[PDB]
């Protein structure tokens, strides 16, 4: 009983239809959900030094057919045509990236650059294999290239695989799975490039101590990839991150800098997206807590209530507070017996009910009851206002206890 | 200069290529801005009780021929099709909202319903009318819809005219003029629903104290409208502002709500957005400041740098000071002169530069330098820090003094 499409209805926060098929639309407390999420990626982003960009939607058939995409990837591309020239709607944010590279001179002082994006893509997949979020003809990538020297590579991968336990680990996914894959039958590069990539991967799972099995052919037309699955608290497998080494798409895109002999060079990219994508992690994350999301996630953080309209106006007023300590917070006004009240906020998954009876009004306090039953007592109003924060800002798992 | 393009390509906020027509490649100092912008308007959401959604970027044409835009303007549609269904590029966003509104039973109680979305949208605008930021084929506006009850209109006018009015106010837009536009020959609904409507938008921009004007038979043939054409510091004139009435979407699209009576009744829809497209108003904004973008928008705030090796931990300090206040600092510790780290980021219209010498190092303080030329003085750090963040948080105009 956590399936994320019971729990999107009933707490309101997407839906689909058949008129736009596997693609959602987020509704006011899932989308507060996603851009929490957005959030919380941007903090790494400057953490691990990401600018941040946005490609065009759609680029020239022409554009994909030299970088590959279109020889390996036409049947699942959406097309569009304007003034007789064909348009791919963007399966990959790469070619963008490098678009934006190509922008200004480039020297080695500008490596390693790396290069975010929630990169909205689409892929036409057969409609009959869609199935709720998990597997979606329209999603947002979590994405990122770095434009790296080959000296850089070691360090920068290694970063990436940094990137990815500590991003896991803020929703508790502990129990990692990795593969490599490997030169695929039909693929771009020469056989040196891929001997250089494949090793530069290996070596830099065995410096982190992580255990892997090879996938024979399985990696990407343009290069061999990292794939990272975790576990959920139902033991099952979500293929998530990729970690990426490309040395062909930097060349036919014409990318350069100036390197410190003054030599012109081409740099090397490493792919990677860590969720995958917001929508599918999403789906996951509604799963894997059932709809009860951690506090600095849930669409409602508060719900702060009356008992009768004596405290009504001291209810309006700790409402107030709340909000000025950004916190996601609403009153509960009415006039219902305070377990009705409870329950309706409790079947919401609201992490926190403050209560303000007559005692709590003379005391400058609230009495605070968790949504898994916890009554904590009647608190301080600005001790659990701190409490409450450090909460949401460390974004912790835990509840108070 | 007030050239955007120009000032775009100087200042490195974003390029164009004709592998993507009127498609904005953002580079990381426009994206800022950008997203800083969606901040800026997400405050004023929250200000005003307005949801946040997000649609899917494609709809079937089925759908879209229910709409009564379909004849209108399929040859400025984007299409694309899978498996024998056509699919079309979303050009606006009201009928993904109406499609999120007929989720669920509505009631009256729900009423007015305020739906936001920074709308992802293309038109297959003519190659040879793009132009920059301002004439575009993929844009983004501030749109929302509002679903009420005839009663309501004037009041959620009226809202909505505050917005504006609060909005331009915050981007030193004083002058504004505002025509009414009223039934046109071609319409639907009877004289009697365009009286009260055309009524209802005069009325509310009267209790605004708002003189205007009309534009005689410029409605739309579902409803009346009112534009608000902004004046910049050149006096030219920008039309940015709609506030649309719309009594036929919703019966089209099959939106209803549950009276107080129990009768099933049709919601009257506003369409509305206040900046428009935001790359437009982006390119707008860079005219009228020159470059010189107010501090809360600018893509870098702060640049603090030594004047010789000697004051490089200081520097760093500082840095990492400006960092955790939040705000948008790097650190030039390159060893150039001075003079030359300051004609750099003048050029580059950072707002401060915060010059680090013996004597500022060793009383604890910085030396304020601003993008104007003026020199502010040798001032203490945790003070400026202070005054910046205050600039920040009031989207101030005005630098220090
Ligand atoms: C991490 C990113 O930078 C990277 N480009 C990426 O998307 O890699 C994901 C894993 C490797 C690549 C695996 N794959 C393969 N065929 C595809 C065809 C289409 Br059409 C689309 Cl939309 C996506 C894919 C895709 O994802
Ligand atoms: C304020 C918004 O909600 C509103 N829908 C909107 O876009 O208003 C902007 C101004 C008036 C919008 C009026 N118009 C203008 N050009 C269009 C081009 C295409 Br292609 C299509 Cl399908 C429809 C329209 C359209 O209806
Ligand atoms: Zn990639
Ligand atoms: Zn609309």
């Amino acid at each position: 009983g956590r399936d994320h499409r019971k729990i999107g209805k009933q707490l309101d926060l997407y839906h689909m239809q058949e008129e736009a098929p596997g693609m959602v639309f987020w509704h006011n407390d899932g989308w507060t959900i996603f851009r929490e999420l957005e959030v919380f990626v941007r903090s790494k982003l400057k953490e691990y030094q990401y600018q941040e960009v946005k490609g065009p939607f759609m680029m020239d058939r022409v554009l994909w057919e030299k970088t590959g995409h279109w020889d390996n990837y036409k049947d699942a591309m959406f097309t569009t045509s304007s003034e007789n020239r064909e348009y791919c709607i963007k399966p990959m944010n790469c070619p963008g990236h490098v678009q934006i590279f190509n922008q200004g001179l480039k020297s080695y002082r500008d490596l390693p650059l790396r290069m975010a994006e929630f990169g909205s893509c689409h892929r036409n997949e057969p409609s009959g294999a869609l199935h709720g979020l998990m597997r979606v003809r329209g999603f947002t990538q979590d994405d990122a290239h770095i434009f790296c020297t080959e000296e850089q590579i070691r360090d920068e991968v290694n970063a990436c695989i940094r990137m990815v336990y500590d991003m896991y680990s803020t929703f508790g996914f502990e129990k990692i799975v990795v593969k490599l894959s490997t030169r695929p039958d039909k693929r771009i590069g020469s056989d040196e490039m891929w001997d250089r990539a494949e090793a530069d991967l290996a070596v830099a799972l065995e410096e982190n101590n992580i255990p892997f099995e090879y996938q024979l052919g399985e990696g990407a037309f343009y290069g061999p990839k990292i794939e990272f699955t975790l576990y959920d608290c139902l033991d099952r497998a979500w293929q998530c991150g990729t970690v990426q080494l490309d040395f062909s798409l930097p060349s036919r895109l014409s990318a350069s800098y100036v390197g410190e002999d003054n030599e012109r060079k081409v740099p090397v990219m490493i792919h990677r997206a860590i969720l995958g994508s917001m929508e599918r992690f999403i789906g996951i994350l509604t799963e894997e807590f059932a709809g009860f999301f951690p506090t600095w996630l849930a669409p409602v953080q508060v719900v702060v209530m009356n008992i009768t309209d004596s405290q009504s106006e001291y209810v309006n007023e700790l409402t107030q507070k709340l909000q000025n300590a950004g916190i996601r917070v609403k009153a509960d006004l009415r006039n219902e017996k305070i377990g009705f009240k409870i329950r309706e906020h409790t079947l919401r998954r609201v992490p926190y009910m403050l209560v303000c009876g007559d005692k709590e009004v003379e005391a400058g306090k609230v009495a605070v009851r968790t949504r898994r039953g916890k009554d904590l007592g009647s608190l301080d109003v600005n001790d659990v206002i701190e409490k409450l924060q450090q909460e949401i800002r460390s974004r912790s798992l835990q509840q108070l206890e």
